[PDB]
């Protein structure tokens, strides 16, 4: 019927994480780039946004800062931490592993 | 992070009764044997997910056969679930396809 939340979570998580570990990134141009790279099929949402990046602050995973201000306004950046990049990169050992276990079980099922 | 653990967990589920109807222990035997002994899904916490994952109409369950002696509870993913293992399978692919052209517009 409709995309579990755990799913829908997740997806956004790795979708966030490979943008920062990209680069430091503010969310007007996280929005953007997603949107852009997604042929306008994703466009996350303002206050998700906000919502878990004090999570993720809080848990260390990533840090904030402010950029310069020359131009009148302000973009909150967000940085990957060395613990949101070890967070990746347990992130795609773990995947890896799904995928190939998926891969097994219709392998196995081949017989 | 849980939730990855979760989602990872759930779309394991959802391949093991796509393949075919199966019963808890059945399916925590497959996932060691496709993963070289290396995840060993806990029996209560499986029992835990059909459960909800049957409230929810994604699977349903019935009795096997009883002639070696004892009774086996088997699921079926039902065609909601067939429909949302569609779901995660498109929406996972977009995942991809952005982080792919995430990298190739850097560039």
């Amino acid at each position: 019927a409709e995309i579990p939340k755990e799913h829908l979570r997740a997806q956004t998580n790795v979708i966030l994480l490979n943008v920062l570990k990209q680069g430091d990134n503010y969310v007007y141009g996280i929005i953007k780039q997603v949107k852009e790279a997604s042929n306008g099929e994703m466009e996350l949402n303002e206050a998700t946004l906000y919502t878990i990046f004090k999570r993720l602050e809080k848990d260390g995973i990533i840090s904030s800062y402010w950029g310069d201000e020359s131009q009148g306004g302000r973009r909150k950046y967000y940085r990957l931490t060395e613990i949101g990049h070890e967070n990746x990169r347990l992130l795609e050992e773990s995947w890896s592993r799904v995928d190939k276990i998926i891969e097994n079980l219709e392998a196995n099922k081949k017989s």
